[PDB]
């Protein structure tokens, strides 16, 4: 909408205080302008038709309850905008600044989240598998990073590039919980799953395993189950993921970390330069040494360490 930019002020789902961007015509919309062509804040009220409502609110202050998820869902948003813009110069997720559309509130008891195409969707979760789900800044750039892996690679969402799609997800959901920088790790979602149990989430990249998922490429699942596994395979890519990063050994395999800058770096670019709509685990084991070779040279530690972590997870 036309309006005049505004800074409200609110909490999330967690209880914390921060400021949002607003635009001001009669109420106050939960619109940002300082980031591309803007981000954009719906209540779905509690329905599946969507996008629902541009969030409106009376008086710029944001803390009720059921402002939370809509607090956290805008903000995190922006956070993802920054990381691609300042990490990647990339602008918003189709590169051109496209509107970032969100909305809360989908559903009833929704244990889940999801890119549908045009825009992020939110469940309020049941309050005991989830609390609404915009409280995870891994959840929010997992998500939004489905739209920049649909405007560029575009992996099918089903059996190994499935997986990858899911892994990209999982890599650049947890880089940027990092750049935000607070109360970073390798899991996925642990800041609103299951509020009554402490230290769990629904994946792991450090160690896969610890929730079912494989983590070498002879235990991928084939069978018929989520699109043929694509949130149980990735456990294999964000497996290696993590070794490229942080280092280790697995399965007697030993990998030397090169940090997060460089895996975010090297897995941009496989995703932007070299992955294709079919692209498998092997494809993409070739496109990240690949990358990595354009960035430091065939015979750079960086490029070693991306085979030595393919290698690890069973990926030739
Ligand atoms: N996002 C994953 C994990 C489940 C979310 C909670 N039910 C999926 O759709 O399978
Ligand atoms: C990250 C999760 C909370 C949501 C996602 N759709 C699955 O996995
Ligand atoms: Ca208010
Ligand atoms: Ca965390
Ligand atoms: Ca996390
Ligand atoms: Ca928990
Ligand atoms: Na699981
Ligand atoms: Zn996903
Ligand atoms: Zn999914």
């Amino acid at each position: 909408i036309t309006g005049t930019s505004t800074v409200g002020v609110g909490r999330g789902v967690l209880g914390d205080q921060k400021n949002i961007n607003t635009t001001y015509s009669t109420y106050y919309y939960l619109q940002d302008n300082t980031r591309g062509n803007g981000i954009f804040t719906y209540d779905a009220k509690y329905r599946t038709t969507l996008p629902g409502s541009l969030w409106a609110d009376a008086d710029n202050q944001f803390f009720a309850s059921y402002d939370a998820p809509a607090v956290d869902a805008h903000y995190y948003a922006g956070v993802t905008y920054d990381y691609y813009k300042n990490v990647h110069n990339r602008l918003s997720y189709d590169g051109n600044n496209a509107a970032i559309r969100s909305s809360v509130h989908y559903s009833q008891g929704y244990n889940n989240a999801f890119w549908n195409g045009s825009q992020m969707v939110y469940g309020d979760g049941d309050g005991q598998t989830f609390i609404p789900l915009s409280g995870g800044i891994d959840v929010v750039a997992h998500e939004l990073t489905h739209a920049v892996t649909d405007y560029t690679a575009g992996l099918i969402y089903q059996n190994e590039s499935g997986a990858i799609n899911e892994a990209i997800s999982d890599i650049f959901g947890t880089l940027v919980e990092f750049y935000a920088n607070k109360n970073p790790d390798w899991e996925i979602g642990e800041d609103v799953y299951t509020p009554g149990i402490s230290g769990d989430s629904l994946r792991s990249m450090s160690d896969p395993a610890k929730y079912g998922d494989p983590d070498h490429y002879s235990k991928r699942y084939t069978g018929t189950q989520d699109n043929g596994g694509v949130h149980i395979n990735s456990g294999i890519i964000n497996k290696a993921a993590y070794l490229i990063s942080q280092g280790g050994t697995h399965y007697g395999v030993s990998v030397v970390g090169i940090g997060r800058d460089k895996l975010g770096k090297i897995f941009y670019r496989a995703l932007t330069q070299y992955l294709t709509p079919t692209s498998n685990f092997s494809q993409l084991r070739a496109a990240a040494v690949q990358s990595a070779t354009d960035l430091y040279g065939s015979t750079s530690q960086e490029v070693a360490s991306v085979k030595q972590a393919f290698d690890a997870v069973g990926v030739k």
